[PDB]
Order: structure tokens, then C-alpha cells, then sequence
């Protein structure tokens, strides 16, 4: 009942320590009368006696309350000086005392330790006391001693050294356990004392604030504080002496020195930052742990507690506000000036921090360092109580990118700035996606709406600084939640102040940014202006001038994340992330796959950014095209994540995972095919199902081996494992999309064959296929697939197996032969045809009637059907009349068609023909030939003599030769020729023997003399059904047969192979590639052609010519080493009598001609390879005697345009390619030199010079695009493109102008300075 006005309070506080003190002096009394101690007091000599700790603290208690009321002046002066001089007394009685404790101690130690707790806690708050008596304010010099707080270093001193560190490190270890045990027994008294310690301090920080101080004090308190800053507490309550959070206490007391000291001296402030993170540096890394608790619960190490506190403690005209809401420029102005000072002292400390440990990351280890303080920053990010955390963060991150944006800086601090700005987006992408997450939610509260408004206008870009300095916006609530929290915190209200500054300064920029005159506004922002003022100048003055709601952690969570939001740290988002992106591309291994983690964590912590124009998915599809394979294959992993995160992207990026299955690299490839197979199975969109399964199947034919069989596996799996609607379906669409026939058969049969996997189990699930195949045609009103399109993919299947047919479904085709005779549909008729063709022989039961029928419904379409359908309606006659035992109608057919023939004859004796005769031979023609080809009745023999009676010999093969090529000669027209030879080769191709006859190769000769295109493809292609099918059989004998026309034919069919570049070539070279695979010719006679066909631009020629230039050589080096000359002068004479291009290499990739030539060289190896670029020298010398552009400058041009570029792959071979250069130049060169310089006919020797100044060009260039055994290695940048066209400028000499034809003899005589 003693609370009242604080004049009253004064005096009560005044007349409590005046009792407490005469007390405490007349116990001093009785302790020195008395020769003991007293309850108060303690007695040491017969003249001194001290106060005790109890008595001490009581009396620290009274001087305080006298000095926070203002009347600590009215205290008698005299018997202060005597208060001083009882504290002297104490602390002289400790001053040499050694108070340490040992580790080495025993348990009785100890008791002799204890014994010494009264003096030395007595001398403890001693000092507290004097120093707080130096707290008053007093001017009296009495009461000020340098000594005292010497003597109060000294004990924080030893206090540190010799107690509380040992006391916190001890464990109990079998070494130190017996002394563990012991002060754990005495715990209770051990705790006293370290509240003195920890009093004590406290009390020096709040010294060196109220009276000024030797810098010498200073430096030792912040050695002593920086030493308690990584006191060891212990693991859990269990292995140390007393409660670790009183060691916490110690740790927390350090914190608020080190600040003080760092904030009442500038001069210093960037030494005190750089030695504490040095000190840092000197540890070992089991202080390194993170053992600073923060309350929302998550932990950093104390070191970057401290740094951060150090950060903020940078805050540590109109006097009315409605003055300033009418002069609100000046308001704002007058706020300027009192806050950019604060934040500028806050971003130099940051500046000293970052600077400094970049510095020592880069120039030094310590990166681990760095890495810790900045997880500590992002921890501490959005948490309000550490506003220092995103300006730490900003400068880092502006310093980054900074290094990255200069080229003239280091391959690892270029790798470092990525790294970081890496982990710093993925930490922005994580508060972004919070923001979001909180801002959803639903909350009948005011602040709740406005912040959720305010959120989502902050997650876009809009505009709004007038609502984020808000009086009532997100820093009101901020600083009100801290408030709530806070009011003797020294960290909380530096971070209060902090933000105070942040929100004035926010509100100068705001006003600033705009250039009208919106009156409401300016005048609400100057009244914002003088409150913010009033605020920087006096922190209590929110709280006591306005009262406000009750914010809750959630609400200052999201108004700070708000805040966030528009920092400049985060506000960067966008531009890093780009830097991120484009990273992908980079070189380094480790710099790319940390690149990708970053992009992922993004991602997954804020998939938001995958959706609308999304850079993510833009740069991640040009990263699947990327230059480099593991880019793309890693793009593909980017892909997948972003198909799991959004899977509407799906649809638009199977595009691109497909494309990537034609990718160079034979691992993208497999990557791109697995993620392939997972969507199929993911989606059920056909028009992809079809896409992904068009591609697989193309990816059957595939160069590597390992990958074919994923396709054949997987295709198993989505196709042939055990909604059969939907399977044939897709089948029937993705037949129906692409070229697939041959492949998916290929697939059939290699999955169907016995003695494999699962043979019997797969077989019947594609016997229930072909059965629903046929279900589905048994039958609308649906978009089912065509009855065509299901026909297409049953076709390849009856060609694959047979077995899996039955005759009822055979029946259902039925009606569609009937109508082949003038149904136009094509392809369901040779279809059908060609499904009873493969299927039909199959049967068992034979039935006999349905054969018959068949037939006699399928013979008369002879007459009218196109040839293709001829052809598989042809084989099914033939088939029908194995199964049945007759084959009187087709011998009927072709007699009937052999009389119409002679018939034809005879008619041209007369008449000459016409345009409509003419057709009815193409007809019996195209009949008899196609007859000849799938049905042989030469056991017939006797069916046709009685027709043809001077028939003779049982051929009928040779028969229908005999009456057909007669029309073959030049005297008949084309449109009669054609057929005709089209006749005899279909008879031939399976009648091998008629090929060497007389009678037709007369014939052939005269085709291949008459040079004329189409009927010499008519035989053409005889010659390659009769090879290609003399190579399955290899793989009743006419091996000498197809030697001796191979032999005959052999230089017309090289003639029209080397003679055009178009697909007629490619059938010509598709005969000869034939040829040489089975081996009838000999290699001399092939090896330059297909060397030559090789460098030709059409695909299919050069493919193939490839294939049997490198299978050749493969078998018979020995011959092709001595035909390199007339190789080379042949792939030259090509290139520019055919292709039409006689330069020497391509314009991009920059690629020489023979570049095919040398990587066959590839296998040989040793210095066989060597000799040929020597060789390609030796073809360039000269003798003058031999011519526009000469021809030997011509061609020397184009093999000195290899020369510049070939993929060498040995410096020994480079090496004496331009040593052959050089002899070849400082040889001939002196005697075109040499007579030039006499003589200077002219054209003669600038010809001459041009080759040799070429030489060299093509030689200096390799020397530098090298260097001036083992493999080789290209320089940075020497493109290619100066010496092309340097080579090109002196190969235009003899094209002036007659001076640039002597400029070139000139550059020759000076190129080899002779005289």
C-alpha cells in the first residue's frame, strides 16, 4: 500500500536504503567489535570487514530504485565514499586469489574450493555495486575510481577463464568423472554464483554506456565477451553440472556486450565484425552447430545471432501532425534526413559482414563458412524478430550477381556466385509459395482481409507503396506483435527499431515516387511522415500515443512475409532465377547438377511459376535441345518434374520427350523413351498413346543395340501384356499415323518365335487381338476406327503369324473379294488378298468348295486390277492351287494371254497398232509376267504344247520369254517396250536360268545402250529382286548364273549409279551394294565407285555406298591401301561433275568431303593412315606443262580444303602431315619461286603460286589451331571461317586483273625469301 506519486515513491526509496545502509554499516560495526562474522557482514582482519553477497545485492536493489526515481542524489555523499571503500575492501581481499577450478580435482578439492564462495561472491557484487554507484549520474569525483573497474575486469576475467567455461565444458568422463559427480552434488551453491557472474556482466555493459571508458577496458570486455560467445553448453540436461540454460544466460549476456561495445564506437565497428568472424574461424567445427534456439523453434549458431544483432543495432521543421499532413514535403523531407543515416549504417555493417566473409571464401577453407551463415540467414528470413536476415542476404545477392555479370572474373567465384543464388531463389520460391499458402486461408478478422488483399496484389508485381506504409498496414502489425513480445529485450527492440527505420524510409521512397499532386494522400503520407519521426526519435512513443489490436504470430508472419516481398532481395527473384536457368547450359559438372537441384527446389516450393508464360518450362524445352547430350538428358529429368507438378503441361511436352527420341546420344535417347512409357501409362489421350507408340516403333531399327531392346521391352509391355477395345484401337491409330509396317511385324515376330520369354503366355493374347480385330468388323454409330485402317494392322499380323488366324474370320472378308473387281479401295483389297495369301496355307481342314469359289471369284480381276494388287492376287491364285490339287485355270490364263500377245504381233503386221491395242498388250504382258513370277507351270508342260505346237523343251518360262521379248526393241514405241521388258524380267527374277539367254540379255544390252531411263529401271529392278533374293537364300543354284550377267552388266549399272544423284542412282548403287556383298565381283572393280558414292549428298546412296566402302575395307585393306589416288581424283571428278560443288569441305559444320574416307582410316590405325595425308600432299606437286582455274588448281584447292579440317587424332599425324607440307613447298616452291623472279606465261606461274601460297595458308593455320604423339587438342577460338576465306581470296588471283595475278607471284617470292 505504498504505491503512489512517483515524489512520494522517491522519498520512500530514499529513506528504505538509507535504513538498509546505517545497517549494513553498524553490522560492519559489530563484525570488526566482535571478531566474527556477522549476518550482514563479514570480518577478515581486526580492521577490515566487508559486506556479504546477500547484503551487496539488497543494497544493488535500493540504489537502483533511487536512481530510477531521481533522487540517488540525496544520498549522503559521506557515507557513499564509505560504501565504495566496504566494496574495496572485498574486492582487494580476492584480487590474488586464484578461484579456478581444475579439471585434474578431486571430490575434496572442491570442499576446499567451496570455502572460498563467501569472499569471492562478497567481492562479485562488490563491484557490482561500485560500478552501479558509477551508473547515478553524480558528478562528485569521490565516486568515480579507474581502479574499481579494473578490479571488476579482472573478476569477469577470471571469472570466465577460471569458473564458467571449465564448469560448462566439464563431462562426465571416467578421466573428470569424481569431479563431475562432486560439483553436481553442489550444484545449489554453484548456482549463486553464477547469478553474481552473470550480474556482473550485465552490469559492465550498462557501465560503458553512462560513463566513458579507456579503449584498453573495451577491448578486454569484448575478448572476454567474444570468449563466452562459444561457451561449450552441454548436448542434453544430463552430462553437465548445472542446467544449461543458465549457460544460455552467459551466452545471451555476451551478445548484449559485444553489441554495446560495437554500437559506442564506430571507429572499430568493422573490427570487432572481422575479428568475431576469425575467432570463428579458429575453432573446431563441433562449435560450429547450430545451438541457438529461437522461439518459433528453429536453431542457428550463436555466431550468426550476434552478426544479425550487430546489423540492427544501426538505430540504436513541423512539430504538430497536422502541420505536416498540410506541408507534407517537408515532412517527408525532415523523415529523410533523420532515417537514411540509421539505413545507411545498417548496410555498411552488412557491407562489412558480407565483404568480408566473401572475401576470405574467395581469396583464402572458410567457404564452408559462408555456407553455414547463409542457411542461418534463410532460416531466419521471414521471421520478424531478425529483420537483419534479408538485408545480409540482398547485399550477398546483388554481390553475386555482380560477379557473375563481369567476364573478367574467376571460374570459382563465377561457380560460387551461382551456387549461392541457387540456394537464395529456392529460399524466395519458398516464402512466395507461404505467402500464398497463408493468404488462402479464410479469417473473419479485418487485419486477416486487408493482408490477404494486400498478399495477393504482392505475389503480382502491382503497385501499392501507399498500402504497404499503411498506418494499419503489415509494418503496424509487425512492430505491434514485437511489441507484444518485447520491454527490457535488447534484441527484439533493435529489431523494432530496425523496422521503424525500414517503414520511414519506405514511406519517403513512396512519396518520392511520385510525380502528380494527389492531395489526400500526400497529406495522409505526411502525417505517416511526423508519426514515423516521432517514432525514430523515441521508440515508446507508438505505444503510448495509440493503442492498437492484438496481432497474432500468424498475421505478423504474413504482414513481414508481405513486407518480404518487396525488398530488393526478393523483388530479384525473377532476374537470378534466369541466371539459374541459363546455368543449365554451363560447363562445370558440379555448377550444373547444383544449378538443377535449385530449379527443382523452386519448383516443388512453388509450382504457381510452371503456369501462363512460364520461363521455367520455356528455358527447360531449349534445354532439352541443348548442344550437349547430359544436358538434354538431364532436361528430361526437368521435364518429368514439371509434368508431376502441373500434368496439364503434359500434352504439349510429350511433344517434346518424342522428338528427343531421334537424339544423338544413345542414353537421351533410352531417358527420353522410359519417361515416354511412363506417360503412355499415365494418359489416355489416344492421339499421344499413338505418338509415343509411332515412335518406340520406329526406335526398333536403331543403330545401338541396348536401346532396341527397351523398345522391343517396353512395347511388349504397353501393347502385348495381360479394355482390348482400347488396345486395338490404339494400334489400328498408330499404324495408321506413320511408317510402321515392316518394324511392328519385326516386333511381332521377334516377340512370337518359340524358345523365348514368354512365347505360349503372349501368343493368345494376340490371338483375342486379331479376334477383336475381327469383332470389330463383324458389324456402326461411333468414332471406331475404320474397317481400312483395322484391315492395315491385320495385314502385318497374318504376315507375322499366321497361327493366330482361324477360318470363320477368314469368311468375313469374304464379300470384300467379290468386290476387288471394281471396288476402288485399294488398300482394303490387297489387304484381304494378301491376308488369305499368308493365312490360307495355314489351314489344315482344307476346304475344298471355299477354295474354288475364291478362285473362280478372283480370276477374272486379272484383266482390270492395278499391278501392285496383281502382284499378292497373283501369289493367292498360286496358293489356291497348291492347297487344290488343279491348275488347269491359270494355265489357261496365260496361254489366253500368250494367244493375245501373237495376236498383237500379228495385228502390228497390218496396222500400226494403236493407242488402245497397245493397252490390251500392257495387259496380257503385265499378266504373263506376274504369272512367271509367283506360279512356275513347267509341270504343266504338256497343257501349253497343245496351243503352241512348235513348243518344245517343258520351259513355259522360256516360252513366255520367247513371245514376249521380241517387243523389247527400239523399232517398237515406249508405251509398248516398257511392258514388255517389265514382262521378261518379272519371268526372269524367278527363272533365273532365261537371264542368260540369248534371247533377252540382246535385250537388256540394248536397254543399257539406249540409255533411256524408265525400261532400264524395268531391268534394274529384275536384277535386285533376283540378287536380293540370291542373298536370302546364302544368308536350284544359279551362282554361275548371277555371275556371268553380273559380270555382263556390270559397267552400265556403275554407269547410272556415278552418273545422276537422284533415286534411279539409288537403285543402280542398291544393285551394286548386292553385288558386292555377295562377293561375284572382285573389290578392284567396286572399291573406288562406292569410295566415291560415299561423299554424295543424296542420304540413301551414302549410307549404303558407306556401308560397303567401310565392309570392304573391313575384309580387303590390303587393296584399297593401293587405289588411293585414283580414289581421291574420283570423289573430286564427282563432286564437281555430279553433286555440282567442287569445294573441298562444306559450309557448316565445316566438314571435309573425304571426311567419310578418314574415319574408315579410324580402324586401320598405325601410320597407314599417316602415308594417305602424305599422299593427299604428294597429289598436289606439280610440273609446270600441264592447263580459267587450271585443273590441277582446281583440284589441289580441293584437297587442300580437307586438310584445313579432319578431326585428327594424333599430333604425330598433323605433325607430319605439315612437315610433308613443308618439304612439298620448300621444294617446288624454289623453282617457282626462283623463275618467277626472273621472268616476272604469267597466268602459268600465278597458277603455280596460288596452290603453293594456298599450302601454307591451310599449313600456318593448323599450326595454330593446334600448337607451334598422343592425341590432339583444339585451341579456344580458331573458328575456321578467316582461312576459308583467305583461301578462297587467293584462289581468285587468276580471275583479275592482271595485278592481283603478279600481287600473287609477288606474296610467293616474299613467302620464301630466296635472294
Amino acid at each position: 500500500g505504498e504505491s503512489l506519486d512517483l515524489r512520494q515513491r522517491a522519498n520512500v526509496a530514499l529513506h528504505e536504503l538509507k535504513a538498509y545502509l546505517q545497517a549494513a554499516f553498524q553490522a560492519v560495526d559489530r563484525a570488526i567489535a566482535q571478531k566474527s562474522s556477522n549476518e550482514m557482514a563479514i570480518f577478515l582482519s581486526e580492521t577490515e570487514a566487508t559486506l556479504a553477497a546477500p547484503t551487496q545485492t539488497k543494497l544493488q536493489s535500493a540504489l537502483k530504485k533511487t536512481i530510477e526515481l531521481n533522487c540517488f542524489m540525496t544520498v549522503p555523499l559521506d557515507d557513499l565514499i564509505y560504501l565504495l571503500r566496504l566494496c574495496d575492501s572485498a574486492l582487494r581481499q580476492t584480487e590474488s586469489l586464484d578461484f579456478s577450478v581444475q579439471t585434474s580435482w578431486g571430490a575434496q578439492d572442491v570442499e576446499q574450493w567451496l570455502e572460498l564462495l563467501p569472499n569471492l561472491e562478497a567481492a562479485i557484487r562488490a563491484a557490482r555495486t561500485s560500478m552501479r554507484i558509477m551508473c547515478g549520474g553524480r558528478e562528485e569525483k569521490q565516486l568515480y575510481s579507474e581502479n574499481a573497474i579494473e578490479q571488476a575486469l579482472s573478476l569477469c576475467k577470471r571469472l570466465i577463464d577460471g569458473i564458467i567455461m571449465p564448469l560448462a565444458e566439464l563431462r562426465n568422463t571416467s578421466d573428470t568423472e569424481e569431479l563431475f559427480k562432486a560439483l553436481s552434488s553442489c550444484k545449489r551453491r554453484i548456482l549463486p554464483l553464477m547469478t553474481d557472474a552473470q550480474k556482473l556482466l550485465s552490469m559492465m555493459s550498462e557501465l560503458i554506456a553512462k560513463v566513458d571508458t579507456s579503449e584498453t577496458v573495451t577491448n578486454a570486455l569484448e575478448f572476454a565477451a567474444s570468449q563466452l560467445l562459444f561457451i561449450e553448453t552441454a548436448n542434453a540436461e544430463r552430462d553437465s553440472v548445472i542446467e544449461t540454460q543458465k549457460f544460455d544466460g552467459f551466452r545471451l549476456v555476451a551478445m548484449d556486450m559485444i553489441c554495446q561495445i560495437f554500437l559506442l564506437n564506430p571507429s572499430q565497428r568493422q573490427g570487432i565484425i572481422d575479428e568475431i568472424l576469425t575467432s570463428l574461424e579458429k575453432l573446431p567445427l563441433g562449435k560450429r552447430a547450430r545451438t541457438f534456439k529461437l522461439a518459433d523453434g528453429s536453431s542457428i549458431q550463436p555466431v550468426s545471432a550476434l552478426i544479425m544483432r550487430l546489423v540492427q543495432t544501426s538505430a540504436g521543421i513541423i512539430q504538430s501532425e497536422a502541420q505536416g499532413a498540410s506541408q507534407h514535403s517537408t515532412a517527408i523531407r525532415d523523415l529523410d534526413t533523420i532515417s537514411t543515416p540509421l539505413l545507411e549504417t545498417a548496410r555498411n555493417n552488412a557491407s562489412y559482414v558480407i565483404k568480408f566473409i566473401v572475401n576470405r571464401a574467395l581469396n583464402s577453407p572458410y567457404r564452408n563458412l559462408l555456407d553455414l551463415f547463409v542457411e542461418d540467414f534463410i532460416t531466419c528470413l521471414d521471421n520478424p524478430d531478425w529483420p537483419a536476415a534479408e538485408l545480409l542476404l540482398r547485399l550477398l545477392m546483388l554481390m553475386m550477381v555482380g560477379l557473375v555479370e563481369n567476364d573478367k572474373s574467376s571460374i570459382m567465384a563465377k561457380n560460387m556466385a551461382l551456387e549461392l543464388l541457387g540456394t537464395m531463389c529456392a529460399a524466395i520460391s519458398k516464402l512466395r509459395g507461404h505467402v500464398r499458402k497463408m493468404a488462402s486461408a479464410l479469417e473473419a478478422d479485418e487485419l486477416s482481409l486487408f493482408l490477404s488483399d494486400l498478399a495477393a496484389s504482392a505475389l503480382e508485381l502491382k503497385s501499392r507503396p501507399e498500402h504497404m506504409v499503411a498506418w494499419t498496414g503489415p509494418y503496424r502489425a509487425t512492430l505491434e506483435y514485437l511489441q507484444s513480445r518485447s520491454n527490457e529485450d535488447a534484441q527484439l527492440s533493435s529489431a523494432m527499431t530496425f523496422i521503424i527505420s525500414e517503414w520511414g524510409s519506405k514511406i519517403c521512397t513512396c512519396y518520392d515516387g511520385y510525380q502528380d499532386d494527389v492531395l489526400e494522400r500526400d497529406q495522409e503520407l505526411g502525417r505517416l511522415a511526423y508519426r514515423l519521426r516521432e517514432m525514430i526519435l523515441d521508440r515508446k512513443w507508438l505505444s503510448t500515443e495509440y493503442t492498437y489490436k492484438d496481432v497474432s504470430p500468424l498475421q505478423a508472419k504474413l504482414s513481414y512475409s508481405i513486407i518480404l516481398l518487396r525488398s530488393q532481395f526478393c523483388e530479384a527473384f525473377g532476374a537470378i532465377l534466369n541466371i539459374l536457368l541459363n546455368s543449365m547450359a554451363s560447363d562445370q559438372p558440379t555448377v550444373r547438377s547444383k544449378s538443377l537441384k535449385s530449379i527443382n527446389q523452386v519448383m516443388e516450393a512453388d509450382p504457381t511459376i510452371l503456369d501462363g508464360d512460364s520461363v521455367v518450362v520455356q528455358l527447360i524445352l531449349r534445354s532439352s535441345s541443348d548442344s550437349s547430350t547430359q544436358v538434354r538428358d538431364s532436361a528430361l529429368g526437368l521435364i518429368s518434374k514439371c509434368i508431376s507438378l502441373r500434368p496439364a503441361l503434359e500434352e504439349k511436352m510429350t511433344e517434346t520427350v518424342v522428338n528427343r527420341f531421334s537424339d544423338a546420344g544413345p542414353g537421351v535417347r533410352k531417358r527420353a523413351m522410359k519417361l515416354a512409357k511412363d506417360i503412355y501409362l499415365r494418359n489416355s489421350n489416344r492421339v499421344l498413346r499413338s505418338a509415343i507408340a509411332n515412335g518406340l516403333l520406329h526406335r526398333v531399327q536403331d543403330p545401338e543395340e541396348s536401346v532396341r531392346d527397351l523398345a522391343r521391352q517396353v512395347i511388349e509391355e504397353i501393347w502385348f501384356a495381360p479394355s482390348l477395345s482400347e488396345h486395338v484401337i490404339l494400334m489400328v491409330q498408330t499404324v495408321k499415323r506413320g511408317n510402321v509396317a515392316n518394324v511392328l511385324d519385326k516386333v511381332l515376330q521377334a516377340l512370337l518365335s518359340p524358345s523365348s520369354k514368354t512365347s505360349q503366355a503372349s501368343m493368345e493374347v494376340c490371338r483375342k487381338l486379331v479376334g477383336s480385330m475381327f469383332d470389330l468388323i463383324d458389324n456402326n454409330d461411333a468414332s471406331a476406327p475404320s474397317g481400312r485402317d483395322v484391315l492395315q494392322v491385320l495385314m502385318i499380323f497374318a504376315k507375322a503369324e499366321a497361327s493366330l488366324f482361324t477360318f470363320e474370320q477368314l469368311r468375313l472378308l469374304r464379300p470384300y473379294i467379290a468386290s476387288i473387281g471394281t471396288s476402288e479401295d485399294l488398300t482394303v483389297s490387297r489387304a484381304v488378298v494378301v491376308i488369305y495369301r499368308r493365312v490360307l496355307p495355314q489351314l489344315s481342314s482344307a476346304h475344298a468348295q471355299f477354295l474354288t469359289d475364291v478362285r473362280k471369284e478372283l480370276l477374272p480381276v486379272v484383266a482390270k486390277v492395278p499391278r501392285a494388287l496383281l502382284d499378292d492376287v497373283m501369289a493367292c491364285l498360286w496358293i489356291i492351287s497348291t492347297l487344290l490339287g488343279t491348275y488347269e485355270p491359270l494355265a489357261r490364263l496365260v496361254i489366253s494371254s500368250l494367244k493375245g500377245i501373237q495376236k498383237t504381233r500379228a495385228s502390228a503386221q497390218v496396222q500400226p497398232l494403236d493407242q488402245l491395242k497397245i493397252r490390251q498388250f500392257d495387259r496380257y504382258s503385265l499378266i504373263v509376267g506376274m504369272a512367271g513370277k509367283h506360279c512356275n507351270l513347267d509341270s504343266h508342260h504338256e497343257m501349253f504344247k497343245e496351243h503352241f505346237p512348235k513348243f518344245s523343251g517343258a520351259s513355259v518360262s522360256k516360252l513366255m520369254v520367247d513371245i514376249v521379248v521380241p517387243f523389247a526393241a527400239p523399232s517398237w514405241p515406249l508405251d509398248v517396250r516398257k511392258p514388255a521388258l517389265d514382262c521378261v524380267g518379272l519371268v526372269c527374277q524367278s527363272s533365273p536360268r532365261n537371264y542368260v539367254a540369248a534371247n533377252v540379255y540382246t535385250a537388256f544390252q540394248q536397254v543399257f545402250d539406249d540409255q533411256i531411263p524408265i525400261l532400264e529401271t524395268m531391268v534394274l529392278r529384275s536384277l535386285k529382286e533376283f540378287l536380293f533374293s540370291e542373298e536370302k537364300r546364302s544368308e536350284t543354284n544359279y551362282d554361275d548364273v548371277a555371275s556371268a550377267t553380273t559380270h555382263r552388266f556390270l559397267k552400265d549399272i556403275t554407269r547410272i549409279a556415278t552418273s545422276t544423284q537422284d533415286d534411279h542412282a539409288f537403285l543402280a548403287v542398291e544393285v551394286l551394294a548386292s553385288i558386292n556383298r555377295q562377293g561375284l565381283v572382285h573389290p578392284k572393280e567396286t572399291g573406288v565407285t562406292f569410295i566415291t558414292l560415299a561423299t554424295s549428298t543424296h542420304p540413301r546412296i551414302s549410307e549404303l555406298a558407306f556401308l560397303e566402302h567401310k565392309a570392304l575395307h573391313t575384309k580387303h585393306e590390303t587393296v584399297i591401301e593401293r587405289e588411293y589416288a585414283k580414289a581421291i581424283q574420283s570423289i573430286f571428278a564427282y563432286q564437281r561433275d555430279i553433286v555440282k560443288d567442287p569445294r573441298g569441305a562444306t559450309t557448316n559444320p565445316f566438314t571435309p568431303k573425304l571426311h567419310l574416307f578418314m574415319e574408315v582410316l579410324k580402324i586401320s590405325k598405325a601410320k597407314n593412315r599417316v602415308k594417305f595425308l602424305e599422299k593427299l600432299v604428294s597429289q598436289i606437286d606439280f610440273d609446270i606443262a600441264k592447263l580459267e582455274l587450271p585443273p590441277h588448281v582446281q583440284y589441289s584447292r580441293f584437297i587442300i580444303e580437307n586438310l584445313a579440317f579432319f578431326e585428327y587424332v594424333t599430333v604425330g599425324e598433323i605433325h607430319s602431315l605439315v612437315a610433308a607440307m613443308e618439304r612439298l613447298v620448300a621444294s617446288t616452291g624454289a623453282s617457282v619461286a626462283q623463275v618467277i623472279e626472273s621472268e616476272v606465261r604469267l597466268r602459268q606461274l600465278t597458277a603455280a603460286s596460288m596452290i603453293l601460297l594456298a599450302i601454307w595458308e591451310v599449313r600456318t593455320y593448323l599450326r595454330r589451331l593446334y600448337s607451334l604423339a598422343r592425341p590432339p587438342v583444339k585451341v579456344q577460338g580458331v573458328t575456321g571461317d578467316k582461312v576459308w576465306e583467305e583461301i578462297n581470296n587467293i584462289m581468285g588471283a587468276l580471275s583479275g586483273g592482271r595485278e592481283r595475278m603478279v600481287r600473287a607471284c609477288k606474296d610467293l617470292v616474299e613467302l620464301m625469301s630466296i635472294d
